[PDB]
């Protein structure tokens, strides 16, 4: 249950699997947000040509019609500047993510990351020494809890001895226990010499499981950095407000509709459509 | 195909109802606008809510979760400033054009609208009066010409040749016909004159007539201008998020809790709870 005991150690050299793999999981996540960007990107542009086309075709001209198209302008600024975060985010973050988890994790011929079974052998071979102990100590205190029992159950046959039937019988009784007694303390001994061994190991084994864990803490560390260091910028390319033309947009939107003059406009139809266009009065056509 | 031609007036009448169509597709566009506004926003809402349980779900615990957490903070944040402008645009904006044409655009029983019934009718009249005399002039280019013509036709025949002929009666008739053609060309030509001079008068007073009702036109179409403008600034606004402080906030935001990632701090919890920091029961039995 807890991290000394053999092989637990399963669980720091899983985080480095799930070191790549959350290197993907990242990427999909900003993968996904830049075809986001690239849709509403792509509806500007439709709209904008929609609309386009609406306004030359339908009767609405003059400076009326060019504040009406200043704003299918400005809806292709805006596809531009969305169109250009799925630039950042494709073109630049994802790139360093996928760059960065060739440059970390390693794929082998016959499995998984170089780094995973090297973590994992390291463990291995920091932990050998006093698993084996530990198989030791384990069976001397499984030959010290049997030779507890048969003791005991030679004693309790004494405890049958006392049968009116026979008494050689008790003799063996009686040397039976003690051996028994005595290999219990034999076994006893061994045990506990065993579990000596085992502590000052002990202390060695310590040292080499740390060794291993504090690189794999740096390697983590490194991952983890990365994502800092990365995610600082994906954030530079989603803020729009980072970009110089951004207000320009707004500004000549607005200076667009300013200019449109309604009597400048209608100077132009009374000219051109009204009162004040030539006429040829009618005249005497001989013939 | 000049304004003063009877009937050209049609094309000033047509612009009131142009005026009203002119107003839907404005409200058209506007509103196909906000449903991309929508759509951005609400793909965003999703993407969000996805990576918020993936990254939840996932191997990535600590401060530099919290920072992809942010992350998915942002884009609910943005939607939120989409749907905002959404509104905006539809209960704002299109409210008012929808008003607004309500209240310009009034049905006639009978279909159509009563302003441009009342131009096309005040056209007429003013117009009626002189499109009379002009049907006059016209009858009168056809007696001038029938009369020219006719005296044309009586000259050849007398040429050819004659070619007998037994009489001279005939020639008699041929020569007379031909004086009463000089007769016609004669007094059709007066009439044709008093017709034009007629006209003259007319012009000037119908000249009046009609620039009377054309100005009435523009002040109503003046309206129609003013107002576009008006509600085009006010669209400009709402469309605007390069000037809202609240946009910049997000970011500013985001990027305070991705600083806030500390790879540290997430590893001195790492050992503590899962590697050589965690509390071991060393071996030291009976039974
Ligand atoms: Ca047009
Ligand atoms: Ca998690």
């Amino acid at each position: 249950d807890s991290f000394w005991e053999v092989g637990n150690y399963k669980r720091t050299v899983k985080r480095i699997d799930d070191g790549h793999r959350l290197c993907s999981d990242l990427m999909n996540c900003l993968h996904e947000r830049a075809r986001i960007e690239k849709a509403y990107a792509q509806q500007l542009t439709e709209w904008a040509r929609r609309w386009r086309q609406l306004v030359e075709k339908g009767p609405q001209y003059g400076t009326v019609e060019k504040a009406w198209m200043a704003f299918m302008s400005e809806a292709e600024r805006v596809s531009e500047l969305h169109l250009e975060v799925k630039a950042s985010l494709m073109n630049d973050d994802f790139e360093k993510i996928k760059n960065w988890q060739k440059e970390a994790f390693h794929k082998q011929m016959m499995g998984g990351f170089k780094e995973t079974k090297e973590a994992e052998d390291g463990f291995r071979k920091a932990q050998k020494p006093w698993a084996k102990k530990l198989k030791e100590v384990e069976a001397a205190k499984k030959a010290h809890h049997a030779a507890c029992k048969e003791e005991k159950l030679a004693i309790s046959r004494e405890a049958n001895s006392k049968d009116p039937s026979l008494n050689e019988q008790l003799k063996k009784l009686q040397d039976k226990i003690e051996k028994c007694k005595q290999d219990v303390l034999k076994t006893k001994e061994k045990y506990e010499k065993s579990l000596k061994e085992l502590d000052q190991g002990t202390p060695q084994y310590m040292e080499n499981m740390e060794q291993v864990f504090e690189q794999c803490q740096q390697f983590e560390e490194k991952r983890l950095r990365f994502f800092r260091e990365v995610l600082l910028e994906v954030q530079k390319h989603l803020d729009l407000s980072n970009v110089a033309g951004y207000k320009a947009i707004y500004h000549d939107l607005e200076q667009s509709i300013r200019a449109a003059d309604a009597v400048e406009d209608l100077r132009w139809f009374r000219a051109n459509h009204g009162p004040g266009m030539a006429m040829n009065w009618p005249q005497f056509e001989e013939w």
